Formats: structure tokens, C-alpha cells, sequence
């Protein structure tokens, strides 16, 4: 199993600043988001630890960035479990395996 | 060719303020909307795309529209001018068939 | 020629059905859908001639007022909202209205 | 149309108490409920005005004697519209029909 | 109609805690739970009303044990009316009619 | 014939914490993750079963990897040792095909 990063935010705006700046940082590939709640979304990324911690970096840069943004809480799990990557909306789906090759 | 169109999302509390953004963005630049979240706590947020320059003068007139809007403030907003493909896939900022006419009009 | 949108939002449903009921009955209007919005706070969205809505509108907001419990949150009235905007956001006709709006432009 | 009453408290207890005491005091229908967020809830009835009246008296009432629940904000109309009839949650279903006829 | 229950918390972990410590506590169904919003959970309990008063004040007890939990709200009706239980989710379903049994 | 598995039930703000919580709790205990919640208010529950120890090993880890990530707290946590059936069938913590093999290691 590939690392896994997850940053959330306040608003919308934040999370799509955050993702475009992940992707083009690391090698990593986004693989879903949650309407959290209270206007919070989380962005959830995997890839090599390494390069998951390069992404992450820059994803937190940029909500600090963005108008009306913050970082509310972020992790990085260098190898998940396969019963949490079941259960929790962190594996990958047909719809981003384009991006998974690219990546790797 | 082309790269991917500019995006740009704006968010507001309450619904006639998130109108209000929609419709003064749309006649003020050439841009498509593409769709909006109910986000929570009664925030609304607004998803735009068209060429770069054209989403830097609808999101400056859906931020006045807003701030003119009794109730409504605006709470947070982004353009990203050449958003990755890995972003239009996973985030619900593609258009689609619904908007497919305005794409072809802008 | 599209016609009028007037929105306007609450919090709790008591005060959506008062401001929902008066528009109604003030202006010649079709009431064309509501939001649960979140935190309680409920929507109304209404179509017609831009001075029927107007007239509904100030209508709706004094009802808001009076509703125990209850204050207008927010609301705009767009005279002429572009076609994009009728498609992706929830203020177009709709079947089960149809035979109201039928009602008040034909009254 | 007969009337519409309205009424939305913090919490399901009281909005069950409410439920309860309305429809026993007042010759009513309850016809629904709303989970409006924040953890509010709403209730929804129909019947002749006095009726309503009764009954809104004594769901008021009973969320005051529920430990935990306050009334947020109530309302009655008394000739609701058919277009908010159409469009907002206040109209019979098949599901309580029997109590609209009782 | 037997009585019902209904008991909130601010928390899954409390309304789990008030779950097992009532149906443990009292000769009840538990018949169904609420995800109310803002982090509120309430548990919805179903039998005869003395069971229902000694259920109720085990899961008092057991959320005020529960680290981080609270009860925000709870009532008792000794005898629901069918309007009530045909409108709010209070009635029993398949999925529970082996503990209606017993 | 065999009893209900303990369940633990742990709660934080943001999804962030809840993922930490997840793979602690995880590799600390012999316990299956059997769901999680979006519970409001950008709070999130998991759900884990369990022999009583393991779950009690697993919920130390857990709360212990939720105090480490920036920006969570521990709201509410709670272990029933011997759930009873009604709580199992009403209740999100039953066990479910996409983690039937998890049960089983």
C-alpha cells in the first residue's frame, strides 16, 4: 500500500487551491474528496511517502494563500492498513487510474 | 490544441446571495457555470469555467454582487488558471451534458 | 425572455411556510421550489413578472418578521436571470407547478 | 385547504412530546416531520383552524414540561395556498389518510 | 401501543453506551437511532412503561460515564398515539421483531 | 456457541484524525474496523470489534495517534465489552462482507 495524505479545510475554494498544488508538487495521485460538514471538505492523496510529504507541503501553502482559507487538520500515514484503506474513502477507482500510472 | 479552461469558485452563506454571484458572473464575462455545492451551514459555493482573463472579470462581478446582496458576504474564493486533469476528474468542476450549450456559446 | 427570480431564507421551516404563503397571495407568482439549506435555515424561490415579485417579496419579509421565533436571513430579486443560471440552479418550472403558473398569467 | 400548523424545537424527545400532546388535544392530522439540521426538528399538521389552535397550545406545552427542549419558533396559517401546499411538506399521503378521516 | 423512549446525546460513543445499558436495564426494543445532526445522536426505545422508566435511567446513568458524552435531551410516552408512530420513525420493523419477542 | 465481540467506538474533529486513529487502533489490536460515520459538524466516528483486549489495545493507540494530529482532539470514546444483539442490529458496529476477511486474521 502506498502512503496516504489527507488536509482538510473551511470552504471550497480551499480544497481545489490545495489539490492543483498537490498534484503539480509530488507525484501523487488525488483519489476522492469529502463534503466534511460545516462547509469542510477533505482531500485525500496517495503515492510515495516522499513524495506525498513534497505534495502535502505545498498543498497546506496554498490555502494559506487562498482568500478565506485555512489548514484545519492534515496527516500523513506512510503505509495504511488494507483495513482501512476497505472501509475509509482512500484507495483508488478506475476514474483516477489514469493518473495512478502517470505517477508511478 | 488547448489546455484545460481557468476555473474559479466562489462561496457566500445563504442561497440569494449565491444567485446573485451566478447571474452577475455569467453577463460579465464569457464563462460557463458549471455547477454548485450545498456545503453546509447554509453555504453555498459557485463553480465557474472559461479562459483565464474571462474568470478574473466574472469572479470580480459575482464579489460585488454579493457584497451588494442584503444578508450575503463573501467567505472565501480561488482561480486556478490551468487546473490538472487529476483535479477536473475527482472535484465537480467539469462540465457536462446540462451545461454543454453555454460551453459551445462561450 | 426569462422571466423574474426572487429568493429569500430563514431560519426554521415555521417562517418558510409564512413568507411561502404570503408571496403566493401578494403578487402573482409561482412558488417553484425550497432548500433545506442547512443549520435550519430554509429557502424560497418564486418566479414571475419582476413587479409581481417585488410585490411578493416585501410581502414575504414582513410575514418572516412576525413568525415567532423567526427573521428574514437574506433575499434578492434578479429581474432577468440568464439562461445558465435557470439551468444549474434550483428556480426553474417545474410540472408539479405548471398548473399554477398557468393560473396567475392567465388570471 | 384546511389549516396548517407548524411548530420546530431543539431535539427529537421534544418534537415526539409535542407530536403526542397536539394530536390528543385538537382534532388534527399529523402530517410529517423535518430533520431541518442543527439537530432541530419540525412538525407538521392539518385540520380546521380552532383545532390547530388547540393543538399548537398544547405541543407548546409539552416541550416546555420535556427535559432539554425549548420551542425555537412556531406558526399557523390559516388557508394555506395549494402552491405551498404543492411544493412544501404540509399535504396528506396515503400513510395517514386514515387519521385525516377519523 | 406499548410506550416509547426517546434519549439524545452529543456523541455516537454515548448513545452506543445508553443502547446496551437499556436493553440490559429494562424488558425493551430498541427500534431505531437518529443521526440528528451536529454531532447529536438519539436512540428511539419501545415496551411496557415500567420497563421503559428503568431502562431509561440505566442509559441516564451509563452516558454520564461515558468520557467526552451528555445527555441533552429525553422523554417518555406511556401510551403513543397511532398518528405518532405512523409518522415518526417510533414503530417496530422486521429487523427487531426477534427482540419484540423476548 | 459464542458471544457478541466487544466493539469500541472513538470520535475527533476532521477526517484526518479519524484516518490516524484507523491505522493505530488497527495494528495495535487484533480488532477489524467495521465502519466509520460522518456524524456533523465535521466530526467523524469509527467503529472496531473485537476480543475485549485487543480493543481496549486498540483504543489506547488510538487515542494516543488522534492527540498527535494537528488539528484533532478526542471528543467522546467508549468500549461495551459484550454488546447486546439489539444494539448490533439497530446500531452501525455489525460486521459486513467488505470486512469479512479482516474478521478472520
Amino acid at each position: 500500500q502506498s502512503a496516504v495524505g489527507s488536509i482538510e479545510t473551511i470552504g471550497f475554494p480551499g480544497i481545489l487551491a490545495a489539490a492543483d498544488a498537490m498534484v503539480k508538487a509530488g507525484r501523487i495521485t488525488i483519489v476522492g474528496y469529502i463534503r466534511a460538514g460545516s462547509a469542510r471538505f477533505t482531500l485525500n492523496i496517495r503515492g510515495d511517502v516522499q513524495e506525498v510529504k513534497t505534495a502535502m507541503a505545498a498543498g497546506i501553502d496554498a490555502i494559506n494563500r487562498t482568500e478565506g482559507a485555512d489548514v484545519k487538520t492534515w496527516v500523513i500515514i506512510p503505509r495504511p492498513h488494507e483495513n482501512v484503506v476497505a472501509v475509509l474513502p482512500i484507495d483508488f477507482s478506475p476514474e483516477v487510474e489514469p493518473f495512478r500510472e502517470a505517477a508511478e
